[PDB]
DNA sequence: AGCTGCCAGGCACCAGTG
DNA sequence: ACTGGTGCTTGGCAGCT
């Protein structure tokens, strides 16, 4: 309706939409004095999004304009709120002084704060990792790139087709996901939290690089080994503008990037992840996962980096081998060393706000705690032999200097805020305890000002105080307020009382205030110089929390493997899987009755298992022991056995419509001998046999063409007929026992075929009555004279 | 500290500042419940708190409220709300009670806000189960020696009680009590014992939770097994009635049949929908008047809807809580009477001159609240403002007495301006100073010499003089004495109104079955739909039958279907594709029922059909789930049940599968003789209709055309000739190698046979 | 311990007097 | 153009009880 072309708008509105433009979809917080205010439709949404009342901006010439707001000082709560539900804001703020400025003062939006570049303790997760991420999708393949905006953990992937991108996006669950407009698998993305469109110049290759490179200080980015990663730079381009523009700082924290191989590391689907309820259960809790079982760490960054390993096993056998070798030697040390390591805390993070130069006094306090644990923790390491041990020691650092820098300058129990000062210990600057020294050391004075006025008044009322509206007075009651000096210069009226000022008590208002103002600004100044005498060393800092939080991550692993019986696994050349006495790690600690432990042996001769045996016999927990004892094995990790040998494992597939079928293909087009694939209950076509035949056709085409190490769970007891028909299958099955009328499960896994197929005696378990199981075993029966 | 040792089992917040806060477990609990932080201590904004209460309620939370030294001044618990801020609009909210004997089992289900009360008394686990199931009581009262703790364990807002809260002679002289009866006889319960002792309980509690007379509550009734067709929790879910697989309400047969206008018809529309009742009488006069009401739902709908939720205001009212915005809402709907009195006063049916009558007109009483209370009262009548000017002389004479000396210090404000020469001079009002001349600092000291100063602000003084607090307490004394007034006057409305409540509360059903009844009119209208007839013996004849949700959801073409189940035919074998087809076909079998029982009209040409007793299905351990939704329906179906199942076999080995699939159909079709949809992928079982009369065999093909294979949807006779799991595999991207190598294992299997 | 309402500091608005 | 009063969010807290 009215036509709001610029000249129709005042210089506020002017001002206010050209910022807005600056950021047409999200929030805007405009600093208006006290109050952070939002117009329009953004008052509208704040208003309903906040629980604040949506009022009106009144206009001489035009509409009314819709209008909500908040104080300054509770920003924080409020961007709680929003960022809690996944919603930006933008923070504007006054960057001129209103004072000397004609017009509406300068402003300027400072940051924008959005689910994936947030990085205050308030509001993250303290043991969830929340990564920003960017997709990008070409003609032949998608490219991928995170980043852990607290901690610079810079990542980047190529992922080669839509299935292991799904898997990609799973592992690392973005909190916030940009986007090239021109992305076309978007059932891939689409109903994923914090979905971000972005326009495609900003994935660009060129300005990619160029970004890149000038923000880690280099020439090219061979030495990161993404020089010729092109679709994952894409994405990594348009990620790193995306945190520049949010944070709009200097990022000192994000210094490399480092590129994901496939060959690093062991490649899981989405349903592996799922299926072995590693971080997360079937559904969607956090209970009986493996982390419940495995993360005892003490610090927030050693349970986020636990939890990335796990989600990342590494082929490296040199990692994997020195890993297993800190958590044998430290066995005996993890109950000194955890009561220490606990009382380093978040480090990691709290490095971030020091980068961002945002951290608050506490944080610093925090982090001067901490190296104060370097010493201890530094004595308990010396002692243990081993290599890698003394390698994270060293890495560990310690930091006494800036220990003793963060002792002298803050005091013991800082306040929440610099804001309003108390910070910067006494002693630590001259001026500043001699500003103080007014500021404060003369209020000694207000109370002898007090008895002094009081006794030669003779006025038995009479009180010194201040007001911060109407500032310091002498107060006398109203029933003697007729007897006070006539040089009494009255100040403030109120019901039962007076109040007046006179020229000492004066000249002391401006001492104080004007002091007070000095201490506070001087005290912010030596805050802000603290991270300048600290920020020197934040390469080394950040090695040293990385330190910290690995020692956590292998300090619980050697005391998880001692209290709960594991062994050190072994390595071997070839594909395969030696498994002696092996557990479920999660079923075992669930279970309130005894584990039944079995055995395992995959080789390139022995590479397929046919499982079979009744429903509920344990066929399918004993794939997944299998998976999970072979993923903490390569995490470096002792493992629920009394002994394994395991060969490589590139891949593990998990398989348990058109979507089973499309799964399985998945398998027999990416697969190879070196992976892992578990599978049950494949075979729902629409008649009796189709869905077996394409069954026992793929199972043929694992076993002799791709020749992965492959179980097969299933109730087809038609496929036990495998081994017969081509190399490298074998049966074996679930144990039972039938006592006349029931069915006692063993979970014992035993060479051969099951000897029947319970599917009867499980009905009848199930309650399916007599008379009915009775000619079913009757129609069973000439069933069977067909052989 | 000691104030929750009185309610140890409930969430104490804790008045202390312009919050409420919770302490250890319940600010342990109450952050993990409300998404809030936990510093142990959680806390509550005063401005927010019924939001919050909410929320805690609807998770099954009973919550004490603590104010100002203290004591537990409020409590709410989630079966006994009766504010509009706790409740859901649309989904009724109630309080159950549940009891077993040695015997048989005892529930009761109550609506504190409508007054509708329920008994019943299911002999076994599985029927208790269902009742639960579709109840889904907000909180649940439970005997402490209850043994079938598997049934409500789970549950949200389990309230354990004692044993002697269950007792036969007590629940009757309070049952009795409440109803002003000599026994229960006229409410067809009085030998319902097991069923009393759990109403005995629930309406002691219920009592506890309001301490206050519960008139509304007048009737009691049983609800008898033969009277509805049953379904259990799995049937009901399967179903997607009122509630999807996801959880969630889209997509649901209450998403599409629930165009109603009043939050009281949506809900019973959903009650009626989740109880297909058996007794033909009702459908018929169900049926006859929606098709009465067909040319009319256009004139009535925009008028009922302005009728809102009598239903719920009139609980406010005999609760003695309904506050001035609830009276103008009945007021309003009063005003509607008249014209939809008018508007089915031609329409020749008795079932609609019934509720015609019923729904009553009230003109004395829409009268007195057009004359008593203002056009738009506020939210409140704490602040006064909500009795209208001419209703009460004396009230009319304190406010003109008020006005007046108001009027005068708007004058003495004028006066005083002009004569000061003071610009800024103003008269205002606060509480602590009362009535005060402000002048601006700046002018301030201008100020006469007469003014009395009281209150220094930043820029501006503030005075007094004998003349200002002489009207002051004239305003206020006036003022006050008009406000206690407005309260007697505005207590009194309910004095009046209170008598009409049994005639009120008939009304506000008449007005919600109305709704009901003339949307499902405009549905059939709508959605070209047919009115069912009923035959004696079992049987199920449809023409063209089409799934009521499917057909509106999906911007396909729907295919529509026949269908024919008589004793001759009782089971239909189903081979070809499952690929939502199969069961898409026999859930609409179902609805269709199920939409039948309730009297609505149905998505079909033509229906004819017998009584069903009972709607079973086995459709969407895997296999130990599957046969234990088997045995209950082999256990419970009889000869009246409608029987769908898919696919049963999968899970287990080829031959125990058809095995069981082969015994569980024989059992259906010649033991308990069910009508029977029997979906399955075993070609073999084709073979039963030889071997088996009121057997039959029909199928769904596809088509293969261009890139592509197009799931035909229509069921034609005969068995299934072709399966696809291959030409699915293919599509799905299946090695081509690997396909025809399965091609040949498929014919070699199924040559042997 | 309340409960009421001024104040915070931006900018625009408006009515009077240039 | 000046002058000097008004208004608008929410949270802290003085100034009354
Ligand atoms: N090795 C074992 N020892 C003891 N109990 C087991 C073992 N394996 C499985 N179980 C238990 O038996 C149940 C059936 O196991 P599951 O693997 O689901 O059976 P299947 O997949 O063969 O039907 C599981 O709930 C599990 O708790």
């Amino acid at each position: 309706s009215a036509i709001e072309n610029f000249d129709a708008h005042t210089p506020m509105m002017q001002q206010y939409l050209r910022l807005k433009a600056q950021h047409p979809e999200i929030l805007l917080f405009y600093r208006m004095g006290d109050f952070y205010e939002l117009f329009y439709d953004d008052a509208k949404r704040a208003s309903q999004l906040l629980d604040i009342s949506l009022t009106k901006r009144g206009a001489s010439a035009g509409e009314p304009i819709p209008m909500a707001g908040i104080p300054y000082h509770a920003v924080e709560n409020y961007l709680a709120k929003l960022v809690n539900q996944g919603e930006s804001v933008a923070i504007c703020e006054q960057i001129g002084d209103p004072a000397t400025s004609k017009g509406p003062v300068e402003r300027k939006v400072v940051r924008i704060v959005t689910p994936g570049t947030i990085s205050d303790e308030a509001l993250l997760q303290e043991r969830q990792d929340n990564l920003l991420a960017a997709i990008w999708q070409d003609s032949k393949g998608f490219g991928y790139a995170t980043l852990d905006i607290s901690s610079g953990r810079f990542r980047l992937s190529e992922p080669a087709d839509r299935e292991t991108m799904a898997a990609e996006l799973q592992r690392t669950n973005p909190a916030e996901l940009l986007y090239a407009e021109d992305f076309a698998e978007m059932s891939l993305i689409e109903g994923r939290r914090g979905l971000r469109r972005r326009p495609l110049w900003e994935f660009e290759i060129d300005t990619a690089r160029q970004q890149l490179n000038l923000q880690f200080g280099t020439r090219d980015l061979v030495g990161f080994g993404v020089e010729n990663a092109p679709r994952g730079l894409c994405a990594a381009g348009c990620l790193l503008q995306y945190a520049k523009d949010t944070q709009r700082t200097t990022l000192p924290h994000i210094r490399s990037i480092t590129m994901e191989r496939e060959q690093d590391s062991i490649i899981m689907d989405a349903a592996t992840r799922r299926n072995l309820e590693i971080t997360q259960n079937l559904a969607g809790g956090a209970e009986n996962t493996l982390a419940s079982v495995l993360d005892c760490t003490v610090t927030p960054m050693g349970s986020r980096m636990l939890k990335r390993w796990l989600h990342m096993p590494v082929r490296d056998t040199r990692v994997l081998l020195e890993r297993q070798q800190t958590i044998g030697a430290l066995q005996d040390f993890t109950a000194g060393l955890q009561p220490v390591l606990r009382q380093v805390g978040d480090l990691e993070r709290i490095l971030a706000r020091l980068a961002l130069r945002t951290a608050r006094p506490r944080d610093l306090a925090r982090m001067r705690h901490a190296f104060q644990q370097l010493p201890e923790l530094r004595a308990q390491l010396e002692t243990v032999d081993s290599a890698p041990v003394q390698a994270l020691r060293e890495k560990m650092g310690e930091f006494a200097e800036l220990r003793d820098l963060l002792e002298r300058a803050i005091i013991d129990t800082p306040p929440v805020l610099v804001r309003d000062g108390g910070v910067i210990a006494s002693g630590y600057n001259e001026e500043l305890d001699e500003w103080r020294a007014l500021a404060d050391g003369a209020t000694d004075y207000l109370e002898r000002l007090e008895v002094r006025e009081r006794e030669r008044t003779g006025l038995d009322t009479l009180k010194v105080g201040f007001n911060a509206v109407h500032g310091y007075y002498i107060q006398i009651s109203r029933g003697q307020s007729h007897l006070a000096p006539i040089n009494y210069m009255r100040r403030q009226t109120l019901k039962n009382a007076e109040r007046y000022i006179i020229p000492e008590l004066k000249e002391y208002e401006d001492k104080v205030l004007t002091s007070k103002g000095k201490a506070l600004a001087l005290e912010k100044q030596l805050y802000e110089e603290l991270f300048d005498l600290l920020l020197p060393h934040l390469e080394a800092l950040q090695q040293s929390a990385s330190a910290l939080a690995e020692l956590d991550v292998l300090v619980n692993l050697a005391e998880r493997a001692y209290t709960l019986n594991y062994t050190c696994p072994t390595f071997i050349d070839k594909p395969g899987i030696r498994i002696t006495e092996g557990r479920h790690p999660v079923v075992e600690q669930v279970l309130n009755e005894p584990f039944i432990a079995n055995p395992l042996n995959l080789s390139p001769q022995r590479r397929m298992l046919i499982i079979t045996g009744p429903n509920m016999g344990g066929k399918s927990t004993y794939m997944r022991q299998t998976a999970l004892i072979a993923l903490m094995a390569y995490i470096g990790s002792y493992v629920p056995a009394q002994k394994v040998e395991i060969g490589p494992i590139d891949r593990i597939f998990t398989r348990v419509f058109m979507v089973e079928m499309t799964e399985t293909a998945n398998i027999l087009h990416n697969a190879t001998e070196y992976s892992l694939v578990l599978m049950n209950e494949i075979g729902r076509g629409t008649s009796t046999y189709d869905g077996l035949s394409l069954a026992w056709a793929c199972a043929e085409n694992l076993a002799n063409k791709i020749k992965a190490l492959t179980l097969f769970a299933t109730h087809y007891f038609e496929l036990t007929q495998l081994p017969e028909k081509m190399e490298g299958v074998a049966n074996v099955h679930l144990d039972a026992l039938e006592h006349g009328d029931t069915i006692a499960f063993m979970h014992s896994v035993q060479d051969g075929a099951a000897s029947k197929s319970y599917g009867l005696a499980v009905a009848a378990l199930a309650g399916v009555p007599k008379e009915v199981i009775k000619r079913a075993r009757q129609k069973l029966r000439e069933l069977e004279s067909i052989s």
